[PDB]
């Protein structure tokens, strides 16, 4: 899943 880590990032 990409929520804000695989391909998204949470920071």
């Amino acid at each position: 899943a990409c929520d804000c880590r695989g391909d998204c990032f949470c920071g």
